[PDB]
C-alpha cells in the first residue's frame, strides 16, 4: 500500500529507499526499468534517445538527441545529463562515458573563451550542420545542465573508481567549481550569468546539494554546499507560499525572483515564455520536491507543495473538455498546448514521494504506469522525464558517496 506518511528522515541518512511502485502493488518492477534503460539506449529508432557521433567515419562519442519537429533535431545540455544520471544508477558505464567524452569535448566552452561568463560553462544547444559535424548554436548554459552533471559525475567516482579513462572527482569538482564561479548569485542557482535576481524553480534540487557538500574535501566547500542547500529549499518554500491560493493557483512557475515571487510576462530578449508560466521546466518542481523529501526527509513544505500542486492538476482535469490536465498553465488558466504527455505524468509520479493522500497517489501512480514509453517526435523531452522517473519510482534513484 501506499506511504502516505513519509519519514522526515531522507534515504541518503538512514540508507532505506522507498520502492514506490512496490508500495502501489506492482510487479516485474526491476524488468520494466532495466527495459526502459535498453530501449531508450538501444539502436531502434523508436524509444532511442542515444546516438553515436562520428566523423569522417571515425566514432567519437554519444549524445541524448534533443528530437525536435518544428525546429530541426538539436542536443541539449540536460538531455546529455540526465542520460549520464540514469546511467550511472543502472552502472551502465560504456554509455555514461560515451556521453561523458561528448559533453566534455563538444559543449564545454573553453576555459579561455574571450567571455569569462562563458568559460567552462557548457552551451545549452549543439547541432549537426549541413555536413554533419557538430557545432554551438548557443554558448549560454542551462545551469541545471551542469546541476546533473556533476551529481552524475560524483556518483560516476564513487561507483567506478577513477583511474579509467575519466577521472571523474576530478572532473565533478571542476563542475562544481564552475558552478559556484560562473551560475550562482548569493548561493542560488542562476537562470543566466547575465540577468541577476533570477532563478528557475525547476533547477532546486537541494538534496543534490547537501551530496556535494559531502563529497567536497575542503571546510569552506562543504560549509559552501550546506547553505545552498538550506537555500534552495527557502527559495521553494517561498515559491510554493506565494503560488497558493489566488492567482497562480498553486502551480510553480518557470521564472522566478530570489525571493520566489514569479516573474510577470517577459522580461528580457530571447525568453521563450512568459515567466509566470506552469510549463515544461515548471513540471520538473514537483519532481524535484519528491525526490528532496525521499532523499533528505519530508518536511510539511513539501507535503503542502506536491498535494496542492497535484490537487489543482486533478481539478483542472475536471474542467477540462479532454478530460485532461493540460501542458501548460497560467494564472491557473489552461493554455490550449495539449493534454499531459508522459513526461509531465512521470513527474507527477516522482512527486508522489511527498504526498499524503492514498487516493492522489493511486491515480497520478497509475496513470504514469499504465503508458508506453515515449516515441515519436516528441519523445526527447516526454523520454528522458520518463527514465527520470523510472529509476525514482523503483528505489534505483541512489546517492553513492565517495570514500576519502
Ligand atoms: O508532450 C506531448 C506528447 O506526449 C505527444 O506524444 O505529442 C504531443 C505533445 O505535446
Amino acid at each position: 500500500a501506499f506511504n502516505n506518511n513519509p519519514s522526515s528522515v531522507g534515504a541518503y541518512s538512514s540508507g532505506t529507499y522507498r520502492n514506490l511502485a512496490q508500495e502501489m502493488g506492482k510487479t516485474n518492477i526491476q524488468q520494466k526499468v532495466n527495459s526502459t534503460f535498453d530501449n531508450m539506449f538501444g539502436y531502434n529508432n523508436t524509444q532511442q534517445l542515444y546516438y553515436p557521433y562520428t566523423e569522417n567515419g571515425v566514432y567519437k562519442a554519444h549524445y541524448i538527441k534533443a528530437i525536435n519537429p518544428d525546429e530541426g533535431d538539436d542536443i541539449r545540455t540536460e538531455g546529455q545529463s540526465w542520460g549520464m544520471t540514469a546511467a550511472v544508477m543502472l552502472n551502465k558505464q560504456e554509455e555514461f562515458d560515451n556521453l561523458w567524452r561528448f559533453a566534455k569535448a563538444y559543449q564545454k566552452n573553453p576555459d579561455n573563451h574571450p567571455d569569462a561568463k562563458k568559460q567552462g560553462v557548457y552551451a545549452w544547444k549543439l547541432k549537426l550542420n549541413q555536413n554533419g559535424f557538430v557545432y554551438k548554436v548557443d554558448e549560454g548554459p542551462a545551469p541545471d545542465g551542469e546541476e546533473y552533471f556533476a551529481f552524475a559525475l560524483l556518483n560516476a567516482s564513487a561507483r567506478w573508481g577513477n583511474s579509467g579513462e575519466f577521472n571523474y572527482y576530478n572532473d565533478a569538482i571542476t563542475m562544481l567549481n564552475t558552478i559556484k564561479n560562473k551560475l550562482m548569485e548569493n548561493q542560488i542557482i542562476r537562470f543566466s550569468p547575465y540577468i541577476d535576481n533570477l532563478t528557475d524553480p525547476s533547477y532546486h534540487i537541494p538534496a543534490f546539494y547537501d551530496y556535494f557538500a559531502n563529497n567536497v574535501t575542503n571546510q569552506a566547500d562543504k560549509n559552501y554546499w550546506r547553505q545552498v542547500a538550506t537555500k534552495s529549499r527557502t527559495l521553494l518554500k517561498n515559491h510554493f507560499t506565494k503560488v497558493s491560493g489566488s492567482p497562480h493557483w498553486n502551480l510553480p512557475t518557470f521564472l522566478s525572483r530570489l525571493d520566489g515571487s514569479p516573474v510577470i510576462g517577459y522580461i528580457f530578449n530571447g525568453q521563450a515564455n512568459p515567466g509566470q508560466w506552469y510549463e515544461f521546466d515548471a513540471w520538473r518542481v514537483i519532481m524535484n520536491v519528491g525526490l528532496d523529501a525521499h532523499l533528505m526527509g519530508a518536511q510539511a513544505w513539501h507535503k503542502s507543495a506536491v498535494n496542492k500542486a497535484l490537487g489543482f492538476l486533478s481539478y483542472a482535469k475536471t474542467n477540462n473538455s479532454k478530460n485532461c490536465y493540460e501542458q501548460v498553465y497560467s494564472y491557473g488558466g489552461a493554455q490550449n498546448r495539449g493534454c499531459a504527455g508522459e513526461g509531465q505524468k512521470a513527474a507527477n509520479a516522482v512527486a508522489l514521494l511527498a504526498s499524503t493522500n492514498a487516493g492522489q497517489a493511486n491515480e497520478f501512480f497509475n496513470e504514469f504506469w499504465s503508458l508506453s514509453q515515449p516515441t515519436g517526435d516528441y519523445r526527447y523531452y516526454n523520454g528522458s522525464l520518463y527514465m527520470l522517473a523510472m529509476l525514482h519510482v523503483s528505489g534505483n534513484f541512489k546517492f553513492y558517496n565517495n570514500t576519502f
